[PDB]
């Protein structure tokens, strides 16, 4: 599905806006060095310019959305990114030899600093064929991105990978197809290695059968895991139109669906999908803003742009959640 694939352009636009303004990198929360903080910005800037070489249409969409980004949206992107990263980093620090599987990775570049930071990390990026082909093109065309992953300019990887370069793999898969998915995982991961699974704005685009089988199958496949999921929720308090409005706005405007947004309309309902894991934690992103962001960071962000409407930020961010499920 082209339309589902193109939701990544929004995610990338948001990432680039946050970096351009300076919300990210957050060197404390993302545990970046002086050099990697610089590279973080450089890598993303290069991605954008390289995207332009490969697609006028995609660049246009990203470019226009990124320059029109509002502060409330930038705070969202910041919270989403440092929330996920904080969870990843705690686990990688504790477990030196680990494998990360990023499900529906789109244009995500968090592997670039992570692979440098953690010598025994192995990382697998998975998305639809058309999406990974574009990412592969970009990563190999840009000199600084090539250097960051040790890539040849040429496509030297053999099916089933587009990149198969040591501790990093990029592979096409339709994650609605569990047989394809398990066959892929069988040749790029091992059962016994501690595993982080990432689903950042992936599961919201799936029907419940597909998302549940994906969760159940992948938790069954690895002995020792942490699943970090980020997604919107419809909202549970009465007279909360957020979910209804979002679904209507997405169908009307873009012919896009979020099939379980109203089903899993609270953080509790959402987290229940991982109830086979013994250790499940869920917070909305306002809770993250108030309890996990240090005061030093709130002050920094206040220096970048005016957030004139803090309540509006709250109303939005209570509709995004970060779920951490751990099993062994
Ligand atoms: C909103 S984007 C998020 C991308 C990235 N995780 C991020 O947060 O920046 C959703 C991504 O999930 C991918 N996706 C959705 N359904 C998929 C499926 N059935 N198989 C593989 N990828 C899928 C899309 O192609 C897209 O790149």
């Amino acid at each position: 599905e082209r339309i589902i694939q193109q939701t990544d352009y929004d995610a990338l636009s948001c990432k680039l806006a946050a970096i351009s303004v300076g919300y990210l990198p957050s060197s404390g929360l993302q545990r970046l060095s002086v050099d990697l903080s610089k590279k973080y910005t450089e890598w993303h800037r290069s991605y954008l310019i390289t995207l332009k070489k490969f697609s006028r249409r995609a660049f246009g969409k990203v470019d226009k959305a990124m320059r029109s980004s509002f502060p409330v949206m930038n705070y969202g992107t910041y919270l989403r990114t440092v929330g996920i990263d904080a969870a990843i980093l705690e686990f990688l620090v504790a477990n030196e030899k680990v494998q990360v599987v990023n499900l529906g990775c789109g244009s995500d570049l968090r592997m670039l600093p992570l692979l440098q930071m953690f010598p025994h990390l192995a990382y697998v990026d998975i998305d639809y064929n058309e999406s990974v082909e574009l990412k592969n093109s970009i990563l190999r065309e840009s000199e600084i991105l090539r250097i960051s992953l040790g890539l040849s300019k040429e496509d030297t990887a053999k099916s089933p990978f587009l990149i198969d370069q040591g501790r990093y793999k990029l592979a096409a898969c339709d994650l609605n197809d569990i047989t394809e998915t398990t066959r892929l995982l069988d040749v790029c991961t091992k059962r016994e290695i501690p595993t982080i699974v990432i689903s950042e704005c992936l599961l919201c685009y799936m029907h419940n059968n597909e998302s549940q089988l994906l969760i159940n199958t992948i938790m069954s496949k690895f002995s020792h895991g942490l699943w970090i999921s980020y997604d919107p929720i419809g909202g549970s308090q009465p007279n909360d139109r957020f979910g209804a409005i979002m679904q209507s706005n997405l169908k009307e405007s873009r012919n896009l669906e979020m099939p379980t947004l109203m089903t899993y309309n609270s953080k509790e309902k959402y987290a229940s999908r991982w109830s086979a894991a013994p250790n499940v934690i869920v917070n909305d992103m306002w809770e993250i803003f108030n309890a996990q962001i240090p005061e030093s960071e709130r002050k920094r962000l206040r220096s970048l742009q005016f957030l004139d409407e803090l309540e509006e930020l709250k109303v939005m961010q209570t509709h995004y959640i970060l779920m951490k499920a751990q099993w062994h």
